[PDB]
């Protein structure tokens, strides 16, 4: 009988409701706007991924994180993530990413006494007053693209729960898509004989369509996998936010 | 063509976020703590619910709580992790000798990061220096009995995200105190199916008041089974017991 199946997925559908309350999308929206797309489909009705957003007056905190694990596993740490991030912003400010994620490291470490705990996070702060940003991740890069070059400042190599960050800061020049994606989308598993989409597919997708409206992209990225992917099951939650610079 | 193996890797998948659950709670620390001086009660309706504990050891005291957030199952463990971090955030910024501080900068915390959002709370601050205790409450009350009498510090009639202070107390000896969820006490069963009620659940308290710690939770697991029978869980079930001399 599927009547069980019914009611797991009734609790899923509200426990979703919990999860998209928790993410950034209205504040994204009202002070970003075009400047700014979101791409976020978790595997199962609720995922791991999740992505953070905070406005300053001289810029803003923007990032993509990836849980362990996906389902209802992953949507837990979310939860805990998105408040080990607020601690960190008000203990060490928007401003300083490896700093943000040193002290995520650790609220979350403080509240999770065999489990899998650690997860991936790109975090940016886009200092748009003294043009300039500065990026730090754990197994999560930034790419950047002016649809001519592909830039990649990789994360490193290891996972937020287990290491010490740094940031990396780049000049700021108008003209520049910024893209901040989970291994979600690069692992989506399709094509001719079932390979991930991978690194290689995915900054030839960004060069291609890093100087075009953000609302363009979006579309023809989703449409670009859905397309790859074709009868094959979604693999892993997919997070894509990206951000321009004038 | 029936597709079970979905349901095979849902029940693994629920099992696993159990897993991180019970790492949130206090466990390890009340029995290195409080030992024998504690019971703890912990049943989720489902595989992961909507209740969950605290406990914060100081120097001169601790702080011990139950929530029950809005709903159970999934959404209902969604909150607990909310919560959880909520309040962690309000023992830092208020302090754990304040109950009444805490629940309101819990509700503040849960208000900036979130519908049913509302969630009853009972936190009870032990002063071992002072000999005294703090409750507050909203919607969850603190029960004390000597095996004799039995006393209930009422909460708020109104949960977290409504409309709080503290109701001090002197520790006598030879007290047990009991900080419970509607669960247990909204439990069908017996007779009529009725739900097992406050006027059960002190004649529980005082019939076992006197025993050891370990020996009332095992009681009390007993008397719901008894009652119970053949009706599911209704509810989250939650009690956690705590003694001073
Ligand atoms: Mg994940
Ligand atoms: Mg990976
Ligand atoms: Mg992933
Ligand atoms: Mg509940
Ligand atoms: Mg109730
Ligand atoms: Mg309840």
């Amino acid at each position: 009988m599927a009547a069980a199946q019914k009611k797991i997925g009734d609790s899923l559908d509200y426990a979703s409701l919990i999860q998209r309350a928790i993410l950034p999308d209205r504040q994204l929206s009202a002070t970003l706007g075009e400047h700014h797309f979101i791409l976020w489909k978790p595997r199962d009705v609720v995922g791991g991924d999740f992505y953070v957003y905070r406005e300053q007056a001289d810029g803003y905190l923007i990032g993509v994180v990836d849980c362990a694990g996906h389902g209802v596993p992953g949507a837990l740490m979310t939860m805990l993530a998105r408040a080990a991030i607020d601690h960190a912003i008000e203990a060490v400010g928007s401003r300083d990413p490896a700093a943000i994620l040193g002290e995520t490291d650790q609220a979350m470490r403080s509240m999770l006494s065999a489990l899998a705990t650690n997860m991936d996070a790109g975090l940016v702060w886009v200092d748009r007053r003294r043009r300039q940003l500065a990026f730090a991740g754990a197994k999560i890069s930034l790419y950047a693209s002016d649809g001519e070059e592909v830039q990649e400042l990789k994360g490193a190599r290891r996972a937020i729960g287990d290491g010490d960050y740094r940031n990396i800061e780049v000049p700021l020049a108008p003209g520049w898509t910024f893209y901040l994606s989970t291994d979600g989308f690069l692992d989506q598993a399709g094509g001719e004989h079932g390979f991930g989409f991978g690194s290689r597919r995915f900054a030839d997708m960004l060069r291609d369509h890093a100087r075009q409206p953000l609302p363009e992209q979006a579309e023809a990225f989703v449409a670009t996998l859905a397309e790859y992917q074709g009868e094959h099951p979604q693999r892993d939650d997919i997070t894509i936010l990206s951000f321009r610079f004038d």
